[PDB]
DNA sequence: CATCTG
DNA sequence: CAGATG
């Protein structure tokens, strides 16, 4: 956790870069177990050797662990830190829009700013331009305190246009979080569900409130239980209008909601816990259901929830409020 | 994993 | 349709 901290690091530098830069996907992936590995490696590394001796740890990162060790540094880590094209990739990726896929083409066509991009906005597509006019909003944090006006706009919106809607707003902001990188809702209606056979209404009516009063801005991408936007709270009165915002609006039948609810709220390690715990209990988790472990192996069948309330239970468990499901 | 692009 | 992106 701190004890084998650098090399973790630069393996994952290196990591970054193989599958970034390079195509090297099983270079790639060689760095993660390794650093995955050194990682609960409960001693301080004091050399290649004494690394090499684990599992995922080979004779290659092995040199590299010495070299560092060694010194502090890395020449590659240093050759590839300055190297204006892999410089360029892990920019402009930093687009919404753009993977490493593209920052590739682009780079090779010259494009390696945020400069380049405006001047060939011809090159890029509707998503990648979004970015593109959004980058710094983007960027930018969302304070709770923007959050709840948000919350607050959507909520009444929903209830509008259908009185039995449930939305929620997902994330750590709902885990409290004093700010966020972006708004995700959790949609249902009881009139949705399993075997229900769709009802993309069901989600397209809503979009269309949103954009009707504008909340919603742009489409970045909009399906039949996805929806990928950008949002935005209404400038006042004339001085300070706010940042861009990112939304995700989700459908979910009825019958798979708390656990997406429980699910998306986190934090990945609350989850975890949560996981093997209802494992212990005789159960399984994931993102739709809570099923009843069989023996003979394992085994399924959907156990029914209301709330989050419902699951807790099921593994026989302190209901957690939000906010502490944290860890 | 769902959506988009081409 | 494969392949990219979030
Ligand atoms: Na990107
Ligand atoms: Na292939």
């Amino acid at each position: 956790e701190t004890l084998n901290g650098g090399i973790t690091d630069m393996l994952t530098e290196l990591a970054n870069f193989e599958k970034n830069v390079s195509q090297a996907i099983h270079k790639y992936n060689a760095y993660r177990k390794a650093a995955s590995v050194i990682a609960k490696y409960p001693h301080k590394i004091k050399s290649g050797a004494e690394a090499k001796k684990l599992p995922g740890v080979g004779t290659k990162i092995a040199e590299k662990i010495d070299e560092f060790l060694a010194t502090g540094k890395l020449r590659k880590l240093e050759k590839i830190r300055q190297d204006d094209t892999s410089s360029s990739i892990n920019f402009l990726t930093r687009v919404s829009g753009i993977g490493p896929s593209a920052a590739r083409k682009f780079v090779d066509e010259g494009i390696k700013t945020l400069e380049d991009l405006r001047k060939n906005e011809d090159k890029l597509n509707h998503h990648q331009r979004i970015g593109l006019k959004y980058f710094g909003d983007f960027e930018k944090r969302i304070p709770r305190e923007e959050m709840l006006q948000m919350q607050d706009i959507v909520l009444n919106e929903v209830k509008k246009v259908d009185s039995e809607y449930i939305a929620t707003v997902c994330g750590s902001f709902r885990r409290g979080a004093e700010s966020s990188g972006d708004m995700d809702v959790l949609l249902t209606h009881p009139s949705f569900t399993s075997e229900s056979t769709k009802q993309p209404k069901l989600l397209h009516q809503v979009v269309e409130q949103l954009q009707k009063v504008h909340f919603i801005t742009d489409t970045l991408s909009k399906g039949e239980t996805k929806f990928m936007g950008v949002c935005q709270l209404p400038s006042k009165n004339d001085e300070k209008e706010y940042p861009h915002r990112r939304i995700d609006i989700r459908l979910i039948p009825k019958d798979q909601y708390y656990c997406g609810v429980l699910y998306f709220t986190g934090s990945d390690i609350f989850n975890k816990n949560m996981r093997a715990h209802a494992l212990e209990k005789g159960f399984t988790i994931n993102e739709y259901t809570i099923r009843p472990l069989g023996v003979t192996g394992v085994a399924g069948e959907p156990l029914p929830v209301d709330s989050e309330k419902d699951i807790f239970d099921y593994i026989q468990w302190k209901y957690r409020e939000p906010k502490d499901r944290s860890e």
